């Protein structure tokens, strides 16, 4: 019942922010907007989104988002009544803050339950106004849908952080402000992550009649740094950042030197009027505070919100605090002049351009700049340049300036990230990517995406990272294979419900030549079999020449088959392993007893080889006289009474299969018995030996003194099905440990297949480990029709790895988690800064087919 | 140019609560608030102040405001189109930041260019939709008016802070979050002071029927840990404190241990809902971190909002964090049952009570509280007890909750201040209360409350602090005397001008019996007098037998006349200068002059008494022949020449009247002649001489070669304005210095009094220090009618300190700063948890003649 207390401790380290997203004018996502800038294409446009160009004289351009109506409730958690009374502010930056945490390498599972605050900004209200025009019942879920206070405690309820979460409206500085609360917070031991953010929408053109009524706005765009500026345009913003601790970030954007705050005070210009004064002191402050030499500023993203008396005051105060005793011209900008003023979200704004700007490594042109504003002299003198063409930053630090209306000053400093990416010994071999989406298109647009950049495995450990959310979150899994000879892509909608997993170890039967040749590219695979050839060098035998340049002839022998056999489900075994598969279950066939052991974890490696290779030795060894086994098409009591002497039905394969064996003359005899009367016997060459008979008597037992000093007694797992032991006898003594006893009955006693089978459940997931898939008919009549069943390797196929990685991506698709990259060395974290973005994969991948209600003009009036 | 970085480093003192001030449901002031608390009186009533009871079927009883069309727009610098676009809510809470400012001994001058932050929190919007629905040109100042933002702004434009100024909207519980970043901004260096508050009225009863449709309000009153809740009332708060460095603030109410903030997160009762898990563990890590122990906690301020589902979770998790151990039961209450529910103000409200119940050392009771809820377990264990009935809380600790809606917990502590007030020499003696306020009205209810705490000195104190501020802010000036014999009382209104302080010393003839005995009731003037006699009983002079047991035949003599009038100047300079007045102008008469040096600075104590008692040796001692002088009223150019050899004029008193001075038969010759012709020579004693005449040429030099040895020369100040060198001599060198040689020219030359009084302007303020009031006459007569004139001494008086107390209780309400307490040992700071509120006070001596716009329910509809 007592609750530990958390250990609050002041944190020393660095703030690094990871994940970045947002819908910007014309733009989609941050891609979208990059595009924009770094083409000189201007996103404020005339049209008739929100209303009229001219409806009650507003001005005609504005910056506008793409569409405002489109929200996946359901993966929220939010019912069609609460949805509908839903900002769209607030549905749009749940998605936003959604696909942000994706693209840090972070997801719902990692992010659940940590110590994350959330800090958004918003402002704009207009929502309640148009609500409440014509107010009826049904619409209270209003009060946590559309309260300025839900906006984070939301973000706060869904990803169940336990953080303080607070909304903020200091206006044009407020982003900057939550920043700097979010750094407030993490300094002090609060919190380890942030949730900084921010948005904007506009609904009500009487709002911009007002702000128009205070000469805020000018006529043409934001013409920042320029002779002919008079105001600025209304933009729409709704993106939001992720900050952590950068001793544990996956990705690493860039790093925040420090933010800072202030106000200007009491002025004889009116409190409307920016106060170069003061902006000059708060960045001196921040520039002393933290011993950053101003000199070292490469790009500085400045407040150019293009007005006539704004502009110069900003640079003034960027001349006087940072260009002072710099060597070469400050390379000034601002994103306003390219997506137009975003108002509480315009801070926003110009953080996104940086990381653009720390991420690409080049500074986006800055539009409209024609002439330069007489008013400045700096930019006449050499100290300042403003940004008209994509500039190459190299590396340093980026100041942002987001001054407010009212004089809430505000400055932040971000470090850049060099960590240039270096090559792996992947990203030329072929590689499973798997992931999972709300949607078809989407998933498909993330595939294409993955194979644009198939040679990366930064962004494959990025994707990887959040490929294993709950089909409940994500239902559409699928998985592909970049660097692949043959395309291969599938993709499944999963049910919410978990299905086990059940591997299946095959036994003989599955040998052939060349058999795991082509799984030797895996390091694991690789190693696996190096190891056993090892093990087994000391008793004469050489695994890695029969694997290689084995024949079929050396195949027709009895050890070779075994030896083979057991080394490759071992390194199968292995490989899964690796991967992060856990078997929910585990059977076997004859042979296969010893894979189902070592996998269980009651056996090890040298055991299990030992095992297999003891086998073969008492069947060879041993005189054993001329036997033959053979698939009868009868049922197991049927082959029970028919058997005739010297003869025993030996494996219960599936209901309407069994191996009777026995002698070679009485089997011969009872062979043609069963087809006058007629049924299916095939004959299975069994290397000429009957087993699990009468005839294994002696083997048997001299394979239980064979291995009675080497396997040590363990217990036997409940996952582990026994195949040779009835189920009546399971609860004895013998059926609790895997020691030669076990051995020696397993190749004695009969092998009761579909026994074991039965227990499996309706609707499981069974991998056949093998060297090929000879048991697929088997187990596909066994289990039923709601059973997936895989094969990882074909017989004779031309390229088994291919076979291998689309078995697996195959399970993935049918709902089981794995690491396909555990295959290969790890990815150093954080990633380097050259790694694209998955925030606008996560953006487009979206189920949009429902359309909400959004304020309309009409709701203003009255 | 450059600016010198402010240096921000941490802080690890304490931070202490100063002052408090707010509007509260039925209460205009703090103090009604605790009167109402304390007589078991119900906030909340029903009437039609915002809308009908029973309107659209809301809730008939609310909680609300007195006023809310009130503001002293002229105050704040607001033009009247600002003001009527401004939200009621915005002008409330810059008032109540005003009193709570002047409550903790602050001004508006001390707190000018503070690094003070503002935090203020307001949700409330409906406003905009109210001013919005008719929207017409001239409304455009909406955006300084009612923005959000602009509620911290305008506090920080009027009082010139320049610290981070924000917004903050997390529902209920913003007023401990405010609180928390206060402290995290304070703790980091970068601010010194907060002004954290808050605000909530109710405009819209739509917003009441949408809170309804949620089932957040009940039926009846907020039952808190009552069995019957079922809700709560809304309520209207405007709220605000300060917060400063313990080690600078003048008054501590109590100090801030810590404030802590955390989310519930994510659960399966819906997300609004209360978590009684994460409360517990806020509790427990605020307890935690400062090391508190939980069981020191003597009372508990709930967020005990009444409803059925909240006040059995917190009271659980209150009982499992805090109760834990304790050996006797914790006492619980909230305010809510008292005034409603503030939603975002609520928070402020808790602090608010806490703060009275860290005043005024007492518990006020819990309403509705009947029966015990069922599901409360600790009521019934003793582990629990709701303070029905005042408790006497000695000290201790007190913790605050704001558990507000979507899951967003704040948790504070407060440790008491026991400073318990301990007398003061003062408080039964007379004493000047001197004040500013902007009514008439006010300004007479400050000066009875005043007269009802006459036994504070503390609280005097603490009303000093702020009464200093300029006539522009404050207009009408006042004074009074507490513990007066005699009842009085001046108030004017004081024009924004500054006027000019000239005093004015007067000489000979203002000798009397029992000068000054009444005022050396003062420790400064007593001490003065006695460093006097000290210095000139070397001498062989009493001065302290003279001043108190001295007869009319002491004063016949000439040495006592002057040494008694020149010791009673120097005193009252020492008082003046103790208070604090500083002269712009200084002026005398014959043997004036030596006082107008000594307060000059170009003077000493010593060389001033010295050179009086030279003056009186130097006529007793060498032989002068009887003569007189007369007052006759000659112009200066008749007298001069009316007066025969020998008979000469001696002082231009005014523009028509001039001394005579001459041989005793020389004299009474001419003064007969001059009374034949109409003329007033009116006689006057002294003692058979002729000073400032012909004869004084032997007593002069001889007065020079006294003092030669002794005056040490020093610059003359332009503020001393020479009344025996004319103009045309001023730059000479002979006007530089007051040495022996000045004192022997002012000795023998003639006194330009009416030259003198000719630089002192039209409107100045001339304080006549002597004995007695001689010079009123001339010097009204001299300066004109818009001068004003104050004598600090009355001759034969029955109570001299009296009329002094009055003379500059008339001088401060004029126009002049003074230091009332400079005459008494300084208190010590910061002052006694005792002392009273100071805050009431201002709240009902505002300016409140006009009425502003408030949102209309009409508005509302449409």
């Amino acid at each position: 019942p007592p609750k530990t207390p958390n250990v609050v401790e002041p944190y020393k380290g660095e703030v690094a922010i990871c994940g970045l997203s947002g819908r910007y004018p014309e733009s989609a996502n941050v891609g979208e907007l990059e595009y924009n800038l770094f083409n000189k294409i201007d996103m404020v446009t005339i049209d008739n989104r929100r209303w009229e160009p001219g409806y009650l004289g507003t001005p005609e351009r504005m910056g506008k988002v793409k569409t405002i109506t489109d929200f996946d409730a359901e993966f929220f958690g939010v019912h069609t009544k609460g949805a509908q009374t839903m900002d769209p502010m607030l549905r749009n930056l749940l998605e936003v803050v959604y696909e942000a945490i994706v693209d840090a390498g972070e997801s719902l599972e990692s992010m659940k339950g940590t110590r994350t605050g959330v800090y958004i900004g918003v402002s704009n209200n207009e929502v309640d106004t148009a609500y409440m025009k014509n107010w009826t019942d049904d619409d209270a879920y209003m009060v946590q849908g559309c309260h300025h206070s839900m906006y984070p405690n939301w973000i706060s309820f869904f990803f169940d952080f336990s953080g303080p979460s607070t909304a903020y409206n200091t206006a044009c500085s407020t982003s900057l402000v939550c920043l700097d609360a979010a750094e407030r917070h993490l300094r002090m031991g609060v919190i380890d992550n942030a949730i900084v953010g921010g948005s904007n929408f506009i609904y009500r053109p009487a709002t911009t009649k007002l702000f128009m009524g205070m000469n805020f706005l000018g006529s043409s765009t934001c013409k920042a740094f320029d002779e002919s500026g008079d105001g600025f345009v209304r933009g729409e913003v709704a993106s939001a950042i992720l900050l952590k601790k950068a001793d544990t970030a996956k990705r690493v954007y860039c790093t925040l030197v420090g933010s800072m705050l202030n106000n200007d005070g009491n002025q004889t210009n009116g409190i409307l009027y920016p106060n170069s004064e003061a902006q000059e002191q708060l960045m001196t402050d921040i520039y002393s505070t933290h011993k950053i030499d101003a000199n070292e500023v490469k790009y500085f993203e400045c407040h150019g919100t293009g007005t006539q008396a704004g502009d110069p005051n900003e640079t003034r105060a960027i001349c006087n605090a940072v260009c002072k005793g710099k060597k070469d011209p400050l390379l000034i900008g601002s994103i306003k002049s390219n997506l137009g003023h975003g108002e509480t979200a315009s801070g926003i704004n110009g953080i996104s351009k940086v990381i653009i700007t720390m991420h690409s490594r080049q500074i986006p042109p800055n539009l409209h700049f024609k002439n330069p504003n007489p008013k400045i002299p700096g930019l006449f003198d050499g100290r300042l340049k403003v940004v008209t063409e994509t500039t190459p930053f190299d590396g340093g630090l980026i100041a942002i300036n987001s001054f407010g209306m009212g004089g809430t000053n505000a400055h932040a400093i971000f470090r850049s990230f060099d960590k240039r990416a270096e090559p792996h010994p992947a990203s030329d071999k072929p590689r499973l990517f798997t992931y999972c989406a709300r949607t078809e298109e989407g998933l498909q647009k993330i595939f294409e995406e993955a194979h644009k950049h198939a040679s990366n495995v930064e962004f494959h450990a990025l994707c990887q990272e959040s490929a294993n959310t709950k089909p409940k979150s994500l239902p559409y899994r699928g998985a592909t294979i970049l660097n692949a000879e043959g395309e291969y892509t599938e993709i499944q909608k999963c049910p919410s419900k978990a299905r086990e997993v059940w591997f299946v170890y095959s036994g003989m039967g599955s040998q052939w030549v060349g058999m795991g040749r082509s799984l030797m590219a895996l390091d694991v695979f690789r190693q696996s079999i190096e190891e056993t050839a090892a093990i087994l060098s000391p008793f004469g035998v050489d695994l890695m020449s029969l694997l290689m340049d084995g024949t079929e002839d050396k195949l027709k022998e009895i050890m070779p088959p075994f030896i083979c056999i057991n080394a490759i489900q071992l390194a199968l075994t292995d490989l899964l392993n690796s991967m992060g598969i856990v078997p929910d279950g585990l059977v076997g066939h004859s042979l296969g007893e010893v894979g189902c052991a070592y996998a269980d974890g009651c056996l090890t490696r040298r055991e299990a080889i030992l095992s297999a290779f003891w086998r073969a030795k008492a069947v060879i060894d041993c005189e054993v006289k001329p036997g033959k086994m053979a698939a009868v098409e009868l049922t197991w009591e049927e082959a029970k009474r028919l058997c005739p002497p010297g003869v025993v039905a030996a494996c219960h394969n599936s209901q309407d299969s069994v191996t009777i064996s026995g002698g070679a003359q009485e089997m011969t005899k009872f062979m043609a018995e069963l087809s006058a009367q007629g049924v299916t016997v095939k004959e299975v060459n069994s290397n000429n030996i009957s087993y699990h008979s009468s005839f294994m008597t002696e083997p048997a037992a001299y394979l239980k003194k064979g291995l009675e000093k080497e396997i040590v007694p363990k217990p036997r797992s409940k996952k582990w099905i026994s195949t040779s032991i009835p189920e009546e006898r399971w609860g004895n003594p013998e059926a609790q440990t895997a020691d030669a006893s076990y051995q020696a009955n397993n190749l004695l006693s009969s092998v009761l297949f579909y026994e074991g089978l039965q227990k499996i459940p309706s609707n499981a997931i069974a991998i056949e480990i093998a060297p090929a898939g000879l048991l697929q008919s088997v187990i596909k009549k066994s289990l039923g029709q709601d059973c997936t069943i895989v094969a990882l390797q074909k017989r004779k196929s031309p390229n088994n790895l291919e076979v291998f990685f689309s078995a697996l991506g195959k399970c993935y698709s049918h709902g089981v988690p794995m690491n396909p990259l555990g295959l290969y060395p790890a990815v150093q974290f954080p990633v380097s800064i050259d790694t694209p973005m998955l925030s606008s994969m996560v953006s487009e991948a979206w189920d949009h087919s429902a359309k909400w209600r959004v304020p309309l003009v009409e709701e203003f009036e009255y």
